């Protein structure tokens, strides 16, 4: 696959239901994310996340050629404001060879946040000049919820001694 | 025992100016003092360390002129700026309080997924309703506290990944 064709896909499948701002060389790209609750359900079959689960990201990444030492990133946040949550392979010190063509690149996270709204947001990069290969701000929306309602976004219920 | 007017003395006087407090209420019960215990049982410093991920122990000592019914007794933190990530009371976590004259102990534990940074506590004594709802003390914010992380992530949920691609 060449870069005109990621070019091309970039453009259109980016996700207006968002708004998706997305950039990038597009020399290789976050295709697809699939979402997965603990209980083995995604996202789109059932569009909650219960607060404190282990959600699974199951990431399809497209490339032109061969790439090395890339970061691929994710992060929430509410509908305004900046990342409440956010890592990366990186910071979690998995180096990531991408290969021409699809692969498969899997995420775990058991993620305590409350009751609300949130946006997804999914970064590609080159970590030589930093190359942004595919920013996708927000890539989906999520919902999470819980037993009863806390302030802020740390799911954290007090206990009474 | 003791008056309303001692109260609110004593709310002004340990008012914390290092934290920049805002600290108002009718006084007819005060926080007098909150401290936490890392929950193995040491006293934190004046200004916590905490590991994210850790369960801490919160130790109200109120002090009541009278008897007060339907007490809520809030505590919550904040960023330096931005309002609280995280809060809670003995009202959401269904436990009905009443205040008995005088000084007695209140005790709250948490497990904070909190990544490493500066916050700020902030904590609240009020009579629910019976009525209109009457602010006793509210402490905004009283002291500070500092997460530590094994390693730095973003925003201030502490949720690692892990990497199950190799
Ligand atoms: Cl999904």
């Amino acid at each position: 696959v060449s870069v005109e064709e990621l070019k091309a896909i970039q453009l259109r499948t980016t996700n207006e239901a968002t708004g998706e701002k997305r950039f990038g060389s597009a020399r290789a790209i976050i295709e697809d994310l699939t979402i997965y609750k603990s209980d083995g359900t995604t996202l789109a079959e059932k569009p909650l996340i219960k607060s404190g689960e282990e959600v699974t990201f199951d990431f399809t990444i497209l490339a032109s050629e061969e790439i090395k030492d890339i970061a691929l990133g994710i992060s929430m946040s509410k509908a305004q404001g900046g990342d409440i949550w956010g890592d990366s392979n990186i910071g979690a010190g998995s180096a990531i060879t991408l290969r021409p063509g699809r692969q498969r690149i899997v995420y775990k996270a058991t993620l305590p946040i409350n009751s609300g709204d949130y946006l997804i947001h999914c970064g590609l990069a080159k970590v030589g000049d930093r190359e942004e290969l595919d920013q996708r701000r927000p890539m989906m929306k999520v919902k999470f919820w819980s037993a009863r309602e806390l302030g802020g976004v740390i799911h954290a219920p007090l206990k009474i001694i």
